[PDB]
């Protein structure tokens, strides 16, 4: 029942809506992870970033999700394999 918060920065070279298609390849990436309880923050400040040049405005939306810790490895592996996601990051949150 481990709960996972990941965090991923969208690709900056993206428009307004496909950053919604990266948002939706995100998703399902994250649905191959699991689909456990689930919290979405979509954070528009986190220009921390290795692009933070073009994501001076931090397009980092984050998935707060259930979900067994075995898929970690697919978690990121599905979302970083995107070339519409800048970066994906996975911390264990709060059961």
């Amino acid at each position: 029942s481990k709960t996972f918060e990941v965090n991923i920065v969208l690709n900056p070279n993206l428009d307004q809506k496909q950053l919604a298609q990266a948002k939706e390849l995100a998703i399902k990436a994250l649905k191959q992870y699991g689909i456990g309880v689930e919290k979405i923050k979509l954070i528009g400040n986190a220009k921390t970033v290795e692009a933070v040049e073009k994501l001076k405005q931090g397009i980092l939306l984050v998935y707060q999700i259930e979900a067994p810790a075995d898929r970690v490895n697919d978690l990121a592996r599905e979302l970083r394999i995107l070339d519409a996601v800048r970066r994906v990051e996975v911390t264990y949150a709060a059961d």
